[PDB]
């Protein structure tokens, strides 16, 4: 088993204005388990100039 | 077993204007367990100009 | 096994203005266990100029 992630960004000017992330990267060799159940209410709010 | 993850970033100018993460790089060989359930409000707010 | 993650960033100027994280990298050889359950009301706010 092999597997492969890969990303680039190449930029002049690069801009996030405003970001919210609750599970990243979760690599697992033999096995990866995920049990989500939030009661969310989360709020991601932005005013930009860019 | 072979897992793999590459990101190259590159810029000239580069911005983040508010970020939030809850969980970030969690790698396991043999497992990974993950109970995700928060009762979350989480707020991102940001004004910038970049 | 074997996990790998690379990461490269590059930049002339690169700037975060506010930024907010819970669980950072958690690396286990042999398990990872993650109960994540809180009563959060967390707020990451940020006024910038970049």
């Amino acid at each position: 088993v092999q597997i492969i992630n890969k990303k680039l960004d190449l930029s002049n000017v690069q801009s996030k204005c405003g970001s919210k992330d609750n599970i990243k990267h979760v690599p697992g060799g033999g096995s990866v388990q995920i049990v989500y159940k939030p009661v969310d209410l989360s709020k991601v709010t932005s005013k930009c100039g860019s």
